[PDB]
């Protein structure tokens, strides 16, 4: 599998993955699917801020997964901290894609001079939690019942990675 | 006296807002705002049904205020709101924070909400203590996710389940 920046041609493939995570998982906390327009607007807002959108792609340019990050919280104080997300196409799980994607994302965030990457994972998702811990992420939050989906309460686990521990001041 | 905020209260609220922005770590911005910014905010909340409460004396002065809004922008977190309380410098030690928080909790509760989140700069022990004595629990401790005054700031998340008897949403 090849990792590269997303182009507008990749949006249809990204839409398929996104809408699946929406309807069958707790990787996204929305229950409503979106259209291509919605993902096009999202793609542009990202390019505007200088934030990357990476995709795991086929020789046949098929989208197997994608990753990206944006602001964590809407205040000037958190500009050094971004929140990312990685999604892999259902049939592609268990092949190491999430690792390749998350590793590439970390390198871009680091090249951008960013300071902290935050992951917001549903607590029961052991697969995702283990993937991150192996990449240096540490648990820093356990928030019970802050979310809901499929008719039940969901717990949130915050994991974070410091990209430059030697940097004493902003 | 604790009561809802009216447009005649915006000036006093902005005075408090801007003092917190310039002298403290209670707000995570370094730039002050005008009265128009606060008028828009006033309107945004009323539209969402979110309260804005003020502590006022006999003269009608704004001694402090509290409010809450969304915590995160996904439908999945609509039972959870992030709130914040601000008390005027010269009115601390008068138990006004306690009063504002209590009234806001009864508000969030009567409104069908499930959880109230507070984001507090980890070094602010007085604020953390005020929340503990009211049922809040530490649910997050994040190092260097913020910055202000030229230094890294740690954030502490504290939450309060408003109705644990409800096993499903």
């Amino acid at each position: 599998a090849s990792i590269r920046d997303a182009g507008v041609a990749d949006l249809p493939g990204i839409l398929a993955i996104y809408n699946d995570a929406v309807g069958n998982t707790t990787a996204i906390w929305n229950e409503t699917p979106v259209d291509l327009a919605n993902r096009q607007a999202w793609f542009d807002a990202r390019a505007r801020q200088g934030y990357p959108i990476l995709v795991a792609s086929d020789a046949a340019g098929e989208v197997l997964g994608y990753a990206s990050y944006g602001d964590w919280r809407p205040f000037e104080g958190f500009r050094g901290t971004v929140e990312h997300s990685v999604y892999v196409r259902d049939d592609q799980r268990g092949k190491g894609l999430g690792v390749q994607l998350l590793q590439a994302l970390i390198e871009r965030a680091r090249a951008q001079g960013l300071h902290v990457m935050v992951a917001a994972i549903e607590s029961g998702n052991a697969a995702s939690i283990g993937l991150h811990r192996r990449l240096g992420f540490e648990i820093s939050g356990q928030m019970p019942q802050v979310g809901q989906k499929f008719g039940r309460w969901l717990d949130l686990t915050f994991m974070q990675l410091n990209l430059d521990p030697t940097r004493s001041a902003p």
